[PDB]
């Protein structure tokens, strides 16, 4: 995988299972281009979004719902989701792991890019 | 301030100081428009943004201009920013503090809503 | 203050109030000695634990009693609390914040260091 | 691994190689016994800490040595460590994963606790 998904649950201490994931790529329209989604699996994890050879550099969006997520908790959250927006592969293709740690009013994103 | 929004430095442990935050408002059409825009002062806050009769029900992107901070500072970022998008006012009129937390490869946000 | 202790609540989207924070300083023998304690008034901050002629240089620790917290709201937390140790003075009275975000399995603490 | 513990680092978005960390238990004397150590991979991992035998209840201290990992970067720290103080297993035996994202002002620490 050059580009994985990691969701995490703050509030139960578990993946996020089942969270649907979108990812964009920038057009030369400046507007988003779908460009590949799934959903979480048990390990709060999204494989296989992508291929090196369709992973090429450009600007690309990842959409966590992080709504639907609580909501299906029965828990209110105050975002409507998670974006991450970053420039991809600048220096080369590298495997990039998106990580998000979720709770109701607050989330945070890491980007873990290795070799 | 209906809408304060305050961002942190986690490398240097200090505000970010002169960071641009943009501020948009879905329309009837679900475009975003323009609502209202910024810069962070010494104490890493922006205040004044909107007042409680202009700051009405819909849904707020906020844009906070985390690349061009990371660079000025001769950090190459992950991210080209972080973008905080919520539903404001549902239940009535509230006062959103939008908190950001800085690392070159990571950020947290966090909302503290009080009425 | 030359010692403030913020401290917020992720799950609710608010200051975490009245919550236990002891401080203690390291003495000469490599014991923690009591320093200082209070609670988080409504806007979630503790001011007033110490003074700048008491606040000498040293290894401070911040113990922030996120347990007790959780558990008056009916959850049971994973962390016996969040403790926050580190160098302060050693190149001059700085004044330092000392913010603290909650939830039930995950925190995060962030230090503001100002001259 | 009853016990696994998982260090990334926010400034390189990297995980955090060579990263000591210590664990401790709580004896009854209320000091706290050495019962595990090691550093983490080139995956920022440190697995087989413990056995499920060896891993009872009890109040456990992950000791994570934030100062060192900084200090071998070049790079001011604030935290003289970073402290992951827990219950294990207070309704039977599960798996722990200890996870910190670490910045030189800020940490943040989730626990992953499965079945
Ligand atoms: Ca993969
Ligand atoms: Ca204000
Ligand atoms: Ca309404
Ligand atoms: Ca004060
Ligand atoms: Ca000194
Ligand atoms: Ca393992």
């Amino acid at each position: 995988c050059p580009l994985m998904v990691k969701v995490l649950d703050a509030v139960r201490g578990s993946p996020a299972i089942n969270v649907a994931v979108h990812v964009f790529r920038k057009a030369a329209d400046d507007t988003w281009e779908p460009f590949a989604s799934g959903k979480t699996s048990e390990s709060g994890e999204l494989h296989g979004l992508t291929t090196e050879e369709e992973f090429v550099e450009g600007i690309y969006k990842v959409e966590i719902d992080t709504k639907s997520y609580w909501k299906a908790l029965g828990i209110s959250p105050f975002h409507e989701h998670a974006e991450v927006v970053f420039t991809a592969n600048d220096s080369g293709p590298r495997r990039y792991t998106i990580a998000a740690l979720l709770s109701p009013y607050s989330y945070s994103t890491t980007a873990v890019v290795t070799n």
